[PDB]
């Protein structure tokens, strides 16, 4: 640590450990909820990927080993946190810019750690004993938070951009953190007015919704656009998109898009780009919620997810299952499968508008600007415009369309449902949606999942407590 460029190499590290840990990221924040839950379409077997969705983690079979291996960074985050602030080497605004980030590492990793173990074991040393409850895990992430935002001060500027950590990732935290306290700690509304104020300090940063289309926000070619506050780089020769395990756990196989499906008017995939996909589904979205949700026109719904179809003998077209659909890769030049090498979003400019619309809600303020930003973005202007009747806050609420409808309800079912609705919408694939649920309670955790009332944290696996006697199993799954 006597060169600059040792801290450059040390932050790019911590941001790689980071990356390392998108796949459970994923996992953490989402199919333990309602999107999941059918057998693979094209006939894998699951291999303990149905335990999510079916909420039979227990034990034996943790779906997470060890914390998610979070613990290690934590380790590497402490050390740049000591040798950063002890330098003389660094221009004050370089050593407060890695102060910002590795503080709000630190919280970002925490708020995981609590959401998903509850009461944890508080490392804040490094190297190169029992759990703290959660209550004290929650200071300790504010203390970060506070840590964060102070080193960074009044620069919004993405110095090191939008893939490293800043100021307006910590106040996107922030926002989520005092959500949380405020809703499942009993802060009530002197912590959601703190979170309203974070989630308006991200507009502060020079972010912004991406307008052209729902596929633009995600392209391999618009990367590091306005809508990104914090986004994992992935790419060719660095790193594939969750280590492999977007195409290994949510993508159909080749053979199967080439000899056995068809579209929705019976014809092959042989000639088309769909012909490109090669991956392996384990966590299937069911069946039934391709057309349970989204209204027409709204063109998240084909950007998400796609139908597929088989055409029988007697040529009769029958619609066969979904698949996922978001994240498109690229296809370099010589191959001939998909490359899945697209960056994967964290913090998005519309996840900052809907959760303050979701602060606003529980302080008994008015959502509709936000609500309607995200859906005018949806539709697009024009059929916004035209369709506002139908399809603008707070007038979604189609019969039909809602009836048979178990994961998302009309408007007219309230503020705190319509947000749920607009995120379940917006969020496929992110990370969200059974971290939405659990902010809100039990009430919508039992409405959204399969998930259990004492079981709604993660266990802990046996390599993990008998390595560290001071460790007693999760409450509940004893």
């Amino acid at each position: 640590w006597k060169n600059p460029d040792q801290f450059t190499a040390f932050n790019t590290g911590l941001h790689a450990l980071l990356r390392e840990k998108s796949y459970n990221f994923f996992l953490l924040g989402e199919p333990r909820a309602d999107i999941y839950g059918d057998n693979p379409i094209g006939g894998e077997a699951s291999q303990g990927m149905e335990r999510l969705p079916f909420n039979t983690i227990n034990k034996e079979n943790v779906g997470i080993s060890n914390y998610g291996d979070m613990y290690k960074i934590i380790n590497q985050i402490n050390q740049m946190i000591a040798k950063t602030t002890e330098t003389t080497i660094l221009t004050e605004a370089t050593q407060n810019y890695y102060l910002g980030e590795a503080y709000g590492m630190r919280a970002y990793l925490y708020f995981h750690l609590l959401r998903s173990w509850g009461d944890v074991v508080l490392y804040l040393d490094y190297t190169e004993k029992g759990v703290s409850p959660a209550t004290e895990v929650m200071e300790q992430i504010k203390k970060d938070i506070q840590a964060s935002e102070n080193a960074f001060g009044s620069d919004y500027s993405f110095k090191l951009g939008r893939h490293f950590w800043s100021a307006a990732a910590t106040q996107m935290l922030k926002g989520e953190a005092y959500l949380w306290s405020g809703r499942q700690m009993n802060g009530g509304n002197s912590d959601y007015t703190i979170a309203k104020n974070a989630f308006e300090n991200v507009k502060k940063a020079d972010v912004g919704l991406v307008t052209s289309s729902f596929k633009d926000i995600f392209s391999f070619e618009n990367k590091k656009n306005k809508e990104m506050i914090f986004t994992i780089h992935n790419g060719k020769d660095e790193y594939e998109m969750w280590g492999g395990y977007y195409r290994m756990r949510l993508i159909p196989a080749q053979d199967k898009m080439v000899k056995i499906y068809c579209d929705e008017n019976g014809n092959s995939f042989v000639g088309t780009p769909d012909a490109q996909l090669n991956g392996l589904t384990q966590l299937q979205v069911r069946r039934e919620f391709y057309f349970k949700g989204f209204r027409n026109n709204d063109t998240r719904w084909t950007t998400s997810l796609k139908a597929v179809y088989k055409k029988d003998a007697q040529g009769v077209v029958s619609y066969f299952g979904p698949i996922t659909y978001k994240f498109q890769g690229t296809m370099l030049e010589g191959g001939s499968t998909r490359s899945f090498l697209d960056d994967f979003p964290i913090y998005r400019y519309a996840d900052c508008l809907l959760q303050l619309a979701m602060a606003k809600v529980l302080l008994g303020e008015d959502p509709t600007e936000e609500i309607n930003a995200v859906r005018e973005r949806a539709y697009g202007s024009k059929y916004f415009n035209e369709h506002k009747a139908e399809i603008a806050y707070p007038n979604d609420n189609d019969p039909e369309f809602y009836t048979d409808n178990k994961w998302m309800k009309p408007d007219n079912a309230g503020a705190l449902e319509a947000i749920l609705k607009e995120r379940l919408r917006e969020f496929m694939f992110e990370g969200k949606r059974w971290y939405d649920i659990r902010l809100l309670g039990w009430d919508y955790v039992h409405q959204y999942s399969s998930a259990e009332q004492s079981r709604l944290l993660w266990p802990i696996d046996a390599g993990t407590l008998t390595n560290n006697s001071a460790l007693k199993q999760t409450p509940g799954y004893e």
